[PDB]
């Protein structure tokens, strides 16, 4: 009588609902959009969905795969990461003088009141995590559609980069963020993220930035309608992205933090203790249609904990590095000086200030870097050309190889002062 939770792929919005109302199909999550929906059901009524052979495609167990830069009050010199990218705070002269563009984040929510981030909080953002959370295992999780309140606290973090504009200063400060939640305290759904990557293109925000990743299995020899890998969430994931793309929305993903070479098909199947055969993928930053970011420590060497690789890295930014911690131990690095010149300095749950490193941080400076560009070339109905930008005209051309740091380093004032070329 075990009831458990399906990842279900159909065909049809109308003869996908008209079944659910004939067998009584428990309904737990639904993406119209992309032909998703997560149903609770019995093995044995899963099974016999699997042979409704007109309306359903795929089905299969759902798993866990998962400006003010000088005053006395500014925290901009100590951002080494955000002068490293601005030629210390001078392309923020150059800035478009309208910011239209909505940056799209799909993390863990925000604190909407943090000083430095109320003015750029979009009322527009949206909570994707349903009433009762994780596989209803959160019941203080009430599916309140504007709650977008941080409970964990990465949210906050990744929207300080791209919009600070206060004590910290982001990429692009005065640009509105939209903050979709996708996070209660538990765990997420990659589900909950493709809803919310439609949710984002829907409400016109032509930058997505995701930061979060995952390693999903797969397996193309496996044609089966009912299946054993993480295909229908890998289908809905890969359709988001696709979607957004039709949308004229750009995706920027973050690259994983294990420090693979994620050609390494070994190695990726290591990070899900996976022996089928049988493919490990890191989504969505190895999918399809989108800009997949890597993180550069303070002296713009790659992070020993990125991931990378040919066909993988399309750009690089500061995202910071434990090398310090490593060499030297706790008691050293953190009270010699040492975490402050390897860690991204960004807004805090608590209203404050904290020091982290991960790709999450690399890829909110690039999002915020393609907003600006947008904005500043008019390139809203042709966003692709932000991206070319962006790879040919916005990144330092002293990092190599491409399969770690794809174009470059993220460098902004580079990318906003193309018309503003000097002879040298
Ligand atoms: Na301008």
């Amino acid at each position: 009588s075990e009831e458990l939770y399906y990842s279900v792929e159909y065909k049809n919005t109308a003869t996908f609902n008209k079944l659910v109302k004939k067998k009584s199909l428990n309904v737990v999550y639904n993406i119209p959009e992309l032909h998703v929906a997560q149903i609770k059901m019995t093995k044995m009524h899963a099974n016999a969905l699997a042979n409704y052979k007109n309306d359903i495609k795929y089905i299969n167990a759902t798993c866990s795969t998962c400006i003010d830069r000088t005053s006395n009050e500014s925290l901009f010199s100590r951002q080494w990461d955000m002068n490293k990218i601005t030629n210390n705070g001078a392309s923020y002269d150059d800035l478009p003088k309208h910011a239209n563009t909505k940056i799209a984040i799909i993390d863990t929510g925000v604190m909407k009141n943090h000083d430095d981030l109320k003015n750029n909080f979009s009322t527009d953002s949206k909570n994707l995590v349903p009433l009762n959370g994780f596989r209803g295992t959160e019941p203080e999780e009430t599916g309140d559609v504007h709650d977008v309140n941080d409970r964990k606290g990465h949210g906050t973090m990744v929207s300080g980069q791209t919009s600070a504009n206060g004590k910290l200063i982001g990429v692009a400060p005065n640009n509105k963020f939209t903050m979709y939640r996708v996070f209660g305290s538990k765990k997420t759904e990659l589900l909950w993220v493709s809803k919310a990557i439609v949710q984002a293109a829907n409400d016109g925000n032509q930058v997505i930035n995701i930061s979060v990743g995952s390693y999903i299995i797969l397996d193309k020899n496996d044609h089966q309608t009912f299946r054993k890998d993480e295909k229908v969430e890998y289908d809905a994931l890969q359709k988001a992205i696709n979607y957004a793309k039709k949308k004229k929305s750009i995706v920027v993903a973050a690259a994983g933090n294990d420090g693979i070479d994620v050609n390494d098909k070994q190695k990726l199947k290591l990070q899900r203790e996976y022996q089928g055969n049988g493919e490990v993928k890191d989504v969505p930053a190895s999918m399809d249609n989108v800009v997949t970011v890597g993180s550069t420590d303070q002296k713009s060497n790659l992070s020993e904990f990125s991931n990378f690789g040919m066909n993988y890295t399309d750009i690089a930014a500061p995202g910071g590095s434990f090398a310090y911690l490593n060499q030297f131990g706790v008691d050293k690095w953190m009270n010699e000086g040492y975490m402050h010149k390897e860690n991204i300095l960004t807004t805090a749950n608590n209203g404050r200030y904290i020091y982290q490193a991960g790709t999450s941080l690399a890829t909110p400076k690039v999002s915020g870097a393609l907003a600006l560009i947008i904005d500043k070339y008019h390139l809203e109905k042709h966003p692709d050309k932000a991206i070319e930008l962006l790879y040919q005209h916005g990144t330092s051309k002293n990092n190599k190889p491409f399969s770690r740091y794809g174009h470059g380093e993220l460098d902004v004032y580079k990318a906003l002062n193309v018309a503003n070329q000097k002879a040298s």
